[PDB]
């Protein structure tokens, strides 16, 4: 079916927290644990406020378990870092503090691309297609019916 | 020119950890507060892994003389404000962590930070930095 625990990217969680998205947000919530790096939330909050930004980072809060950049993820994250830069792999920060954060939830990290965290996947990070995700979410709303 | 309250971002960090800086580092810790975003930390890391450093042992050794600030939750808003406006996600967050905290922000690179100047940062270049903590040593 599915493991319980998953993340999002910004580019995802944008998509998956839109007013539009809301029946199949909803159903995501009821069923699994969604962890969050602060990082994905930051730049989740950039695109809704280009506002009250307080306002929606005090419901994300409630609703997802939002992951610090803690210490053992900025280790781990320059052990990866410097394997990617090794071989000329440019992943933005987010992306590297994203992928070692739900290595570190073992957490699935659900993305519309992810081909570009494919190299991290040798240090534990597993991935799935947001509209893979979306489409499976969709099924479940039509079985209850 | 040098408040209480200084940080660094991480091209100016690894400048200050190097040996033949030990002198101005010396005096920057005994004399100033230092105020590193954990971003700020990672990068740095970073470099150290890539030479194959123990990473562990050297962010405890960050920690027993840096006040490392996590991305709070109100650096987290403002960061975003910040970014909505307007530069990278470490500049970002190392810029919005210096103006949280009231710190003088260091850098190699000054110019790059100067559209965050509208929301409060301070910067000012190491080269100068260098210059007033060598004036300090004088004594
Ligand atoms: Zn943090």
């Amino acid at each position: 079916p599915l493991p319980p625990d998953i993340t999002f990217d910004s580019l995802a969680l944008i998509k998956m927290h839109s007013q539009n998205m809301k029946r199949i947000l909803e159903v995501t919530l009821a069923k699994f644990t969604v962890n969050l790096s602060i990082v994905t939330v930051y730049r989740y909050l950039t695109a809704r406020a280009y506002k009250n930004i307080e306002a929606e980072f005090e419901i994300l809060k409630d609703i997802y378990n939002i992951v610090p950049l803690l210490d053992d993820i900025a280790i781990k994250a320059a052990q990866i870092e410097a394997n990617l830069i090794k071989k000329e792999i440019t992943l933005d920060m987010e992306d590297i503090i994203t992928a070692t954060t739900a290595i570190y939830t073992n957490s699935l990290l659900v993305t519309d691309d992810p081909k570009r965290y494919e190299p991290i996947r040798r240090f534990g990070l597993d991935t799935m297609p947001l509209d893979k995700f979306i489409k499976e979410v969709e099924l479940m709303v039509e079985k209850e019916l």
